[PDB]
């Protein structure tokens, strides 16, 4: 998992981007993959910390591109692009920076009661366009079927934990496992563009005129199930309250069945942690799973 200098991040801009004069770069922030930079204050520089992470970036420039001037509020547009090599798909992108803070829970509860309304009726909205882009030339690298991502992930846990399981454990792991395939509510979705990672650290927010002013980070988007974007705002996120708020402007008409959603991927966690431990190479993740997954059912 790599890291890089300013020095070599400037390297790599200048290659590709000699007229480009950087004044100013910091890093802006990190997640699992990628680093990003801010540079002069007006662009935001992602570059991938593994080639997992590259494919991830690869993926959010494709997307943010053919989504462009299709949503109610504005998000990241692609400016600049690096180049393929056989480490990465993508060596970098930038991206506009969207000025604004993150809708943090705290900061919406002490807004005023019509900005808190128009929030969620903005939030609403943006998933409605969201959800509503066609998808039709989105390849299958970027379709998430959540019945095959459940039996691949099945197929991955039997493969890591053969050896790390006893018996019993195993078995309600086969249990587990085979009682969210009987559920149809888990897969009758309509797939349509999510976003995938739809939380308050990706809802940027303008304090000044107290409406939110960008949707960030779409690394995570697939074509999936809606109830993914609604279920993301729950988790510590927005309660409940506000959610529901957000699910009636979106006119959405089984919240039971989000919430039973809800439960399930709370549960399915554990073996979220098993799988990417040892993907992204996180043994504390792998162990913590391992735990949970020795203990409940
Ligand atoms: N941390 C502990 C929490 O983890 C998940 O929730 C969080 C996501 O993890 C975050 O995103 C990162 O993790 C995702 C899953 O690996 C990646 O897909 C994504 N690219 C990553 O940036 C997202 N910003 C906030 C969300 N509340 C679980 O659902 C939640 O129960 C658990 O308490
Ligand atoms: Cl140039």
């Amino acid at each position: 998992m790599r890291t890089y200098t300013f020095d070599q991040v400037e390297k790599a801009i200048e290659q590709l981007y000699p007229d480009f004069t950087i004044n100013t770069i910091e890093i802006s922030g990190e997640g699992n993959d990628c680093i990003a930079y801010e540079i002069n204050r007006d662009f935001i520089f992602k570059f991938p910390k593994h080639s997992r992470g590259s494919t991830n970036l690869f993926n959010e420039v494709n997307i943010l591109k053919r989504i462009h001037n299709k949503l109610p509020l504005p998000i990241p547009e692609v400016v600049f692009t690096g180049m393929p090599s056989e480490t990465y798909q993508m060596s970098f992108a930038g991206f506009t920076k969207i000025k604004g803070v993150p809708l943090t829970p705290l900061l919406l509860n002490n807004l005023p009661k019509q900005s808190q309304n128009q929030a969620a009726k903005d939030l609403a909205r943006f998933l409605s366009e969201l959800h509503s882009i066609n998808i039709s030339g989105f390849k299958s690298n970027l379709v998430l079927d959540f019945r095959e991502k459940i039996n691949e992930d099945n197929k991955k846990i039997k493969k890591l934990l053969s050896r790390e399981l006893k018996g019993p454990q195993m078995k309600k792991v086969d249990d587990f496992y085979r009682d969210i395939l009987e559920n149809e509510i888990y897969f009758k979705y309509y797939p349509c563009l999510i976003h995938n990672d739809f939380s308050s650290d990706h809802i940027l927010f303008d304090t000044e005129k107290n409406t939110i002013c960008g949707i960030i980070d779409f690394g995570d988007a697939a074509i999936s199930d809606p109830d993914n974007d609604f279920i993301s705002l729950m988790e510590e996120e927005y309660g409940m309250e506000f959610v529901s708020k957000i699910l009636n402007h979106y006119k959405h008409k089984d919240i039971p069945t989000v919430l039973e959603k809800y439960r399930m991927k709370e549960k399915y966690w554990s073996f979220e942690k098993i799988i990417y431990g040892k993907e992204y190479g996180y043994m504390d993740w792998y162990e913590e799973g391992l735990n949970e997954i020795r203990s409940i059912k």
